[PDB]
């Protein structure tokens, strides 16, 4: 049996700016959170740091001709708004809208869609010394950055989103301080999400207000969680676990509301936080489509000690192969959480900015990387894909993590998403099977499972 | 007749913290009643001493792989309070509890599932400077190191011990002073009684508030106490023995109340002593089983000699085989007791944290211990073991004393009730034939008597 | 159940030049190691050679006067290179083109379809004296014989092979040394099947350069490896056995590559070798079809004896009817291997260049060969070729080996693969059974099985 998406179904591959692009201190980029977190001791594995990375800012060409060579129809970026205000506010430098305004007409002219991310983590650390995401002011500047690109990339660029995951931003980089800006108090993390979350309802409200023509949207990181137990109390464990992680920004986008369950956990433990009425109808403002981010599913378990009330069922999770990661591999955990967005929030357009994998990687005597692991994890992630279209899901685009190998975070460079594999002493590219299946994927439109 | 376990039956092997452990004043630990003791010349036999014993503290790795070759179900140990409070209360060893922490996490991650005694006799020298077990303090100082214990290690343990036989601590170590702390005095050994019980009660009480998903219950030793002829005084005699020895124990933890026809016999020598009424509604707790020690069997007759009124038959005594400890074997002992246990106590849960027996080993010129009488001995009292399942009985577990050839107290060195030889000067183990055989008996899931 | 091929489906025999052709040294032929190999004592059975063997050279008119009597649809023959170029490169020697062209032209004129191959193992003598398929110059003389070819035979002729068998070649006559021209190195062995494969790429892309209106393709020695047991071991050892053989040349050719649990094979050795990667590009150049030569299929299990990791599973083997040659009968294994390549090569274009098998012919006393177990073996093959095509395999071509009795390599005259028996004191043709069962099988485009 042969499976066959949607004729006009948009095929991608995704990106980050400080991911990929290096060059942090050139044609005049300020400092962000990232460069400042890289930079000290204990943050990143082997102290490694994003300051070259894939050096995209200087061989986007050569990405390009690779992107073109393997025939993605939209290729998701994100822009570094330390490029385009390096002190977050105020002087334009024109050098880095140049820099995304000449990579676009490149992606146009070679018949690739762009897809751009407006914000993927790289806050000017200048914002972060006047207190970053805390300070409300941030979500004002934010739009402002917002409006210039809008001004110069609006019309030609089809498909944006606002935020990339403030799930992780939050809670990683303000409450457990193992992301930037490197923070550790929980408060703070709640005041940021709203903070985030309204800074999206900005980008939008002016979006329309300039009424540029093409379609806005969030990437939220989403996973399914599953109770351990079919009882009373894993059930209810793991719809807590759902509110805290996803639903908490789901909701208020799309509900113009936050999760009741999960915020009496939050004023059982003695935080309430006054939400203005008006910021939640700023931050409901409709759209064109919900993207989200997945890679794996959790198996939430009944936890009276963890301070939660829940935790992770290590006896469960002990059955699956596991990544390289150390996230379990489920494919049907696409499925059933494509339905549950489908049920809850009335049957909404749905992309997905971000899906893949990261196994260890060799080159081989011949030259190849020869990685079927991914290419297995791939296909068995896009049948569930396909099998939601099919029972009425509207998935309208599928953008593959990623495009190149990168730096992933506080892992570094020890971890690889690329279908194209990245040296990073060199920097040569070497197109992973992984890349000339998927490039067969896109012709064909498919695969027989 | 071949005989089959329950499929759910859980097969174990047990040893002690100062009995396999060694390192007696390393990483910061405390020293123990046990430490003091040893040190002492007339305490120990041929003046041994824990101090290195099996070394177990470094040679855990080794002891596992061991565990798995014979692929025990569970693995039941005890706790070091001294690694974990050198002074009982106040400063936190971290080194203490992150040996247990790694040790527990070896078990979980091989095949073994963790039994965790939390006081097998080892009380911190310090609290016996303020008066040890006859001090009530300490029944609160050790609920605070339980505390402790079930924060880091509480729902990933499912069985725990309070105490290991509170029976002979109080007598051995209290009145006749022959264990350790030494005490010679009556009054002082019942007040250490209930101020265990008390303990364990605070530590049942404790466990519920925090809500641990796992079972606690508590180590009695326990014999049955056939009278010498079925006659109306050694009938009365018996009923009076098992009231001093094991129900004196068994009656406040499930009962709630302490055994009159002993206290009766506590007052005809001048002392009584008021327990606090509700102290024994503290001990009564519930708790999901009742474990027990068994290996012997005692015969009482009447005898107006004795300050007890009773005494041992010396010469029905005198027509069983005993163990190298002078114990009879009698195999159909171990039924009656849990017939006893079910009859009397209300049909509870059955875990058994200790059986097994002490002969001469050798290693033959063939390298090997082919001790065919331990053997005996195992299978015997395991075919009554099965019988009183048959006949109704809800025994849970057997764990097997002991895993290693270890410091048997005051018998020092020389008494081994190992299945695996442990050779005391090179600290090499060679796995005895009664340990080959456990292994077929767990695999199998029984043997054909 | 009768069986009826697509009506499209080219049914055709096949020979080699030095196996048939004779005339070893007339109209100005150069030497090749064949001639040269066969003169030698020791290599070639009881000291047969292929001076003469059919003499086709000569009878070529009364060859395809039998052609079409069975009526045959295509004829694949080779051409000899020595008498193009007698010393490889350099003087074009007419006699030897025209004999060609005059032969091409009859079978045109007679309705049947040509199939040149243009290496059949004959390379010139001289070539050899400068290092043969080991000196990489040989790759570009090859490419300037192919010129002179498709210049005069380019258009007319349907059907292009650029090698036959290049892994019997290397394997046979380089590492083994049992073939012409008679070398015994492995690392020679190698850098000959890359220098053959190359040699392909380059005829391709001349082929191409050309525009010739006519489909090219290579014609390889396949089987299909089939595991001892459904075992990890010998699932792994039969893969490494397809790769060592059959995949080191289908991987080039159809994927750009040479495979991985190979090549890590000959390292493990001390052999690594640079293939330039350039090389690989122009070897994997697009083709029309991919031909294969199949008669037999391998059993392998897992053997760390054999420095190979794996030997042949005669106690398996030992079960079949096996041909003259040894190898097993095992119809079904033409089917196996025929859904492998198009499973693993994206569905191309199949070829059968050579199919048949040598039994022990006599002419009885009625002057007729009824050789009924080499019908009985076609018919058995050719049901599952049917199969395949009904399981939606694309086979557009079957060639019978062989039209003639002639010289089977070293093992001489002592093997008849033909469907017209030859005499070789007198060269009276004498067409076989099986010969007039194939003339009936192409009429009734199949049979009833």
């Amino acid at each position: 049996s042969k499976i066959t998406f949607p004729k006009d179904f948009i095929w991608g591959s995704a990106t980050a700016a400080y991911q990929i692009e290096g060059a942090y201190n050139e044609d005049g980029k300020g400092e962000s959170i990232w460069d400042r977190f890289s930079h000290t001791p204990g943050n990143i594995a082997d102290g490694h740091t994003g300051d070259v990375a894939c050096d995209h800012y200087h061989r986007y060409e050569e990405d390009i001709k690779i992107m073109k060579e393997i025939g993605i129809k939209s290729y998701r970026f994100s822009i570094s708004w330390p490029r385009i205000f390096p002190e977050g506010t105020g002087k334009l430098n024109q050098k880095g809208l140049d820099f995304y305004k000449r990579l676009t007409n490149l992606l146009l002219e070679n018949g690739i869609m762009p897809a751009i991310t407006l914000y993927h983590w790289d806050l000017p650390q200048k914002l972060q010394d006047k207190g970053g995401w805390k300070n409300r002011d941030t979500t004002d500047y934010f739009t402002e950055y917002s409006e210039v690109i809008f001004k110069n990339l609006g019309d030609i660029v089809p498909i944006w989103f606002t935020h990339n995951e403030p799930g992780v931003v939050s809670l990683l980089g303000h409450f457990l301080g193992i992301h930037a800006p490197g923070i550790k108090d929980l408060r703070t993390s709640l005041e940021v999400s709203h903070n985030l979350l309204l800074s999206h309802g900005k980008a939008v409200k002016l979006f329309r207000e300039m009424n540029i023509d093409a379609q806005i949207g969030i990437a939220l990181n989403l996973s399914y969680h599953y109770p351990a137990s079919e009882k009373a109390e894993d059930i209810e464990a793991a719809e807590l676990s759902f509110s805290l992680a996803g639903r908490w920004y789901l909701d208020p986008v799309l509900k113009g509301r936050y999760p009741e369950n999960a915020l009496k956990l939050y004023k059982k433990k003695g935080i309430e936080l006054s939400f203005p009425e008006d910021d939640l109808k700023l931050i409901s403002q409709p759209i064109d489509f919900i993207a989200f981010n997945n890679y794996s599913s959790e198996f939430i378990k009944y936890d009276p000690s963890s301070e939660s009330g829940f935790s992770p069922a290590n006896s469960i999770l002990e059955k699956f192969e596991k990544t390289d990661m150390g996230w379990i591999i489920y494919p049907e955990g696409l499925y059933d959480l494509l339905m549950l967005l489908d049920r809850d929030y009335g049957k909404p357009n749905i992309v997905i900015s971000e899906n893949g994998a990261a196994f260890k990687d060799e080159i081989g005597s011949n030259g190849k990387i020869e990685d079927t692991k991914r290419i297995q994890y791939l296909k068995d992630y896009l049948t569930q894909a396909h099998r939601a279209i099919q029972d009425g899901v509207n998935l309208k685009a599928y953008y593959l993590w990623s495009l190149l190998d990168n730096f992933e975070w506080a892992y570094g460079y020890n971890k690889r998403f690329g279908i194209v594999h990245v040296n990073f002493d060199t920097l040569e590219r070497k197109i992973k099977d992984s890349g000339y299946w998927y490039k067969e994927v896109i012709k064909n439109n498919g695969f027989l499972e």
